[PDB]
């Protein structure tokens, strides 16, 4: 309702604000928020923009321009008055003759609906519904882009029985419009529909058939934008209603096939999303395959480079990213039967002159080799070599697919005498790694820790040699291959193990690894990579790590410390404090595991100086059943590596144990289990009272049904090893645990946990003799899988199958030793004296 020199002084002040300087710009939009806290300022802005027809386009334009950021941002200290002012002015001149001023009137509902939020603009719908009716094409035109744009942005909600429903007539009323004369009528009509497919809002799907008719009716448009979002509409369809889609499939891939050669590159994009979206469903195999011969093609002839991207090189989402997504689930989908589609191609391609063919070829050889890999096999003799020698191609895309390639047939290589295919491929790639074309190093060093992963122990010969350019890759990898090296040095301490404990190669590897380790901030968005390759170079080296733990251990404790002061404010703090990434802990309690499991008795001088068990009982009882599980872990680890900083905490961490003894967490109550067994041969005797709170729910998780072996395992093991210090606890329970004790480990190999776990059982069968005497059939099938029991265990067995056949004599036990297995009877005879 304003004037006059107020109006005059914010003319001048949009005048200003065009400016051809930037220094008088970028200080007069100062000026611009100055009285933006004044809310009668946007009275003067809606006017220039819809009344003040005496100014240019470009100044009024702007006026609703700055209008539109001043929504976008203290609009909750917008007073009603004014808002219905502007609303009103903005739905009044919707269809401006002028385009400009018509198109900021747009932007302005638009922003005005998606901040309204939105019950907040109860008229809006119904009347540009109205407005759809309207005569006039401006009116028409605009109303259906603004609400277009309020389907794309409020699909949800309005979906959503929050403003109640308005589509439920907005639907039908948009159907209706598909038949409209205009181009691009036609097409907001439907790209409004498409938002409510996936979302299977009821409003259309009781309309699917009116719809796709309408659909199918608007397939030949010449006009690009409808025929791209028909595609989208019948990809999208796809997902959600394959049952009226059905008996059309042959027509509709048929429109497709066609479509994705189309000449516009957004209908191509958005057909092509067809091919990936139906390799999905299981009602395909039995439908494309006479199509095959003609998609097959056109697929492989979209996987070539773009001219943009030629040029972009030497985008997320390309024809030929999707193109070969595609081709990818389809080698998935029909296996080696696909072959006879795409290998005559290849021959052409892999040896064309032209690189971007040769390439796009290349690219197919990868694409395919998930699902076609067993047919690939008798062409792999001569492709692999190929490729191998593709890697010195002077295009530099040439050289990174191949990589990538080479990388996707690395079973297969190892598979073979590794001179003949690995060793080449080996120096070849690692070549690569130092190329001077980043993408090429990102690609080399990605295939070469993929190469690694199926390598393991097959590298150990060439370590000095990857070492030696991994290295060096440090002084030459930007950041985001640098990450890629982290990897690629993880997995090699992964696949050699305690092969690479060599003081030589720590000398290399160890000093630019803690130099970047040192420039890392607790903030940095670098460690999350680094701790998981520290963590695995860790485990590898075991004690020879020694002198470089200092100061992993002490950041990773700072962590699990960081993350649960984080958590407790979080607590109360939902509105101030941010809720921690828990996966950070995990880690850091799993680096700590490692750093105890491969350092032993070292790290009790860094245990003791830290709260590292303070924090370990309060990650026993985190809500989240990953946090227990790894912290467990990182407590038998510190029970068996250094006891002595442990025990004065074996009265609080026992009960957690006990109440943490539940199965339906499998790798949490493995881990509690395996704590506790280790914690009982560390405690001795003392562990006497704690044995009754957690061997009641043992007993009953080893007589339990469907239980993963190695839980089933560990228990049998834990049980033991209670029964071996506090024998009168655990021995008078034999008769209701044997059965399964012995099921369970007599398929464990016989090492440390097993002999633990007998010497055990032994004890409680000196003390309780009564138990085993009943099921003593399976104790017989238990001691008689060991290959390589100790001396004095040796003993423990002859003691017990000698002294209770004596106690049912020489005629009972011939009876009682027939049901044996002629490896297990002549084992017994032949190892104890029957």
């Amino acid at each position: 309702k304003p004037d006059e020199q107020g109006l005059q002084q914010i003319l001048q002040l949009l005048k200003e604000s065009q400016s051809p300087d930037t220094t008088i710009q970028r200080t007069v939009q100062q000026k611009l928020e100055q009285l933006n806290q004044y809310p009668d300022f946007n009275n003067y802005l809606i006017f220039v923009l819809t009344k003040l027809k005496s100014e240019d386009e470009p100044t009024r334009s702007l006026s609703g321009l700055i209008l539109k950021n001043n929504v976008k941002a203290h609009f909750q200290n917008f007073p009603n008055g004014v808002t219905d002012f502007i609303k009103s002015e903005c739905l009044n001149n919707i269809g401006d003759s002028s385009p400009l001023i018509r198109a900021t009137v747009g932007i302005l509902i638009t922003t005005i609906a998606s901040k309204g939020e939105l019950q907040n603009w109860p008229d809006l719908l119904p009347k540009l519904c109205s407005l759809l009716d309207s005569e006039d094409y401006n009116t028409c035109e605009g109303a259906f882009g603004a609400l277009q744009k309020i389907c794309e942005d409020s699909a949800e909600i309005l979906d959503s029985d929050v403003l109640d429903r308005p589509l439920n007539i907005m639907i039908p009323k948009f159907l209706q419009f598909f038949k409209h004369s205009s181009p691009k009528i036609r097409s907001h009509a439907v790209a409004c529909v498409n938002q409510f497919i996936i979302s299977r809002t009821q409003a259309l799907m009781l309309h699917i058939d009116s719809f796709i008719e309408n659909l199918f009716a608007l397939a030949g448009d010449e006009e690009p934008e409808v025929r791209k979002n028909v595609c989208r509409a019948l990809v999208m369809l796809l997902e959600v209603r394959m049952d009226r889609l059905l008996p059309h499939m042959h027509n509709i891939v048929e429109y497709m096939l066609q479509r994705t050669q189309d000449q516009d590159e957004n209908v191509a994009l958005e057909a092509c999303e067809f091919w990936l979206t139906l390799a999905e469903q299981p009602i395909c195999k039995d439908v494309l395959v006479r199509h095959l011969p003609k998609l097959i093609p056109v697929l492989v002839n979209g996987m070539k480079y773009s001219d943009i991207d030629i040029i972009l090189l030497k985008s997320d989402w390309n024809l030929r990213k999707c193109s070969a997504a595609a081709l990818d689930v389809l080698a998935n989908v029909y296996r080696d039967e696909l072959l006879p589609h795409i290998l005559p191609l290849l021959k052409e391609l892999l040896f064309h002159h032209e690189w971007v063919v040769k390439e796009s070829g290349i690219l197919v050889l990868g694409a395919i080799a998930e699902g076609c890999m067993q047919g690939m096999i008798p062409y792999l003799p001569e492709l692999i070599p190929h490729l191998i020698q593709c890697l010195s191609d002077k295009k530099a895309l040439v050289r990174s697919i191949t990589c990538w390639t080479l990388s996707r047939y690395a079973h297969w290589v190892v598979s073979q005498p590794p001179d003949t295919y690995l060793k080449p491929l080996m120096t070849e790639l690692l070549k690569r790694i130092l190329d001077s074309n980043k993408r090429v190093q990102e690609a080399a060093c990605s295939a070469f820790a993929t190469l690694e992963e199926e390598a393991c122990t097959e590298l150990v010969p060439y370590l000095a040699y990857i070492l030696d350019t991994l290295v060096f890759a440090f002084s030459k990898y930007q950041h985001k291959n640098l990450l890629i090296l982290y990897d690629a040095i993880g997995t090699l301490a992964d696949s050699v193990g305690h092969h690479l404990n060599k003081p030589e190669y720590i000398q290399m590897l160890m000093p630019p690894l803690i130099q970047k380790w040192n420039m890392l901030k607790d903030e940095d968005k670098d460690l999350f990579p680094l701790l998981e390759c520290l963590s695995s170079v860790a485990t590898a080296l075991q004690s020879g790590f020694l002198p470089y733990c200092e100061p992993v251990y002490q950041r990773c404790v700072n962590l699990v410390q960081k993350t649960l002061a984080q958590a407790m404010l979080n607590n109360a703090q939902p509105d101030q404090y941010e809720a921690p990434d828990k996966d950070f802990m995990i880690v850091a309690l799993d680096l700590l595991s490692g750093l105890a499991e491969g350092l032993g008795g070292n790290i009790e001088q860094l245990v003791a100086r830290s709260n590292i068990l303070t924090l370990m009982y309060q990650c026993m009882q985190d809500k989240m059943p990953e946090v227990r599980q790894s912290s467990f872990a990182l407590l038998g680890d510190l029970t068996k590596a250094c006891f002595q900083h442990v025990k004065p905490c074996i009265a609080d961490f026992m009960p957690i144990l006990g109440t943490n003894l539940n199965p339906e967490f499998i790798s949490v109550c493995n881990n509690a289990t395996w704590a506790i067994g280790e914690i009982s041969i560390q405690m001795g005797i003392e562990m006497q009272p704690y044995i009754p709170m957690v061997l009641h729910q043992l007993v009953e998780i080893i007589n339990r049904p469907n239980t993963p072996k190695t839980l089933l395992e560990n228990t049998a093991i834990t049980i033991g090893r209670l029964g071996y210090v506090c024998p009168q606890e655990v021995a008078p329970m034999l008769q209701q645990f044997i059965r399964p004790w012995c099921t369970s480990l007599r398929n464990i190999r016989d090492n440390e946990e097993k002999d633990s776990a007998f010497r055990g059982i032994c004890t409680m069968i000196s003390v309780n003799p009564s138990g085993v005497i009943q099921d003593f059939i399976f104790f017989c099938d238990a001691v008689a899988s060991w290959i390589n029991p100790k001396d004095d265990l040796r003993d423990m067995f002859c003691k017990i199958l000698h002294g209770f056949k004596n106690q049912v004599g020489d005629e009972n036990w011939r009876r009682f030793s027939d049901q044996f297995p002629l490896p297990l009877k002549e084992r017994l005879a032949a190892f104890y004296g029957v």
